[PDB]
């Protein structure tokens, strides 16, 4: 399948493509406003993610830092990121479909819209000013809006037991953007689309 990675921000975004223990394509490459990168990612891929980061600094050989979504410090990342990130999160060829879904469980750092570029399905989008309006507990000092898990480390934010309901922290991801998964048992959002559609995946869409 292949996804079209594109950078609409006006700052450079280093985006990130990885299945969690292997890179997806390169699994890692700078776009200045503007750029687009094309990814071929292998068919049947489960639990694949797409992020941006912001704000890195790399040296000759891809190590660096930076301030969101790191990856362990590369250019091309073989993990996933540290929040705050924004997540296009997929399966794909899953008994004939693919699944796509944005995320919001590890945060928000950069808008994004997540939609098919073959026919079928629908896209998804979360572009509102969350960093902009982010609750005081939850803004993260590098820049993003971290999730609750991530700052309190609590079950009911982890929802570590399994059980576990929408918290006035879920609730702020959800009021701005309802159309991506706010906690773990949110009610999903995710879309069911064709198997082997293809993607783009727009950073700052609006």
């Amino acid at each position: 399948a292949t996804f079209e990675i594109v950078n609409r921000c006006s700052y450079t975004v280093w985006a990130a493509a990885s299945k969690g223990d292997a890179a997806l394509d390169a699994g890692g490459r700078q776009l200045n406003s503007g750029e687009s990168w094309t990814i071929n990612v292998e068919p049947g891929t489960n639990g694949g993610k797409i992020w941006a980061r912001t704000d890195c600094y790399f040296d000759d050989s891809g190590s660096g830092i930076c301030k969101t979504g790191d990856c362990g410090g590369l250019l091309r990342c073989k993990r996933f990121g540290r929040p705050p990130t924004t997540l296009a999160e997929f399966s794909l060829n899953q008994y004939g479909k693919d699944y796509i879904d944005i995320s919001n469980i590890k945060g928000f750092n950069v808008p994004m819209d997540f939609s098919p570029t073959t026919r079928g399905c629908r896209g998804v989008r979360c572009a509102a000013d969350i960093v902009g309006q982010c609750p005081a507990k939850l803004k993260a000092p590098g820049g993003g809006c971290n999730d609750a898990c991530t700052v309190f480390q609590t079950s009911e934010y982890c929802c570590t037991t399994g059980k576990c309901g929408p918290t006035e922290y879920s609730r702020f991801f959800k009021r701005l953007c309802p159309d991506a998964f706010s906690y773990v048992l949110d009610k999903p959002t995710t879309v069911t689309c064709p198997g082997s559609s293809n993607y783009r995946v727009t950073f700052c869409p609006t």
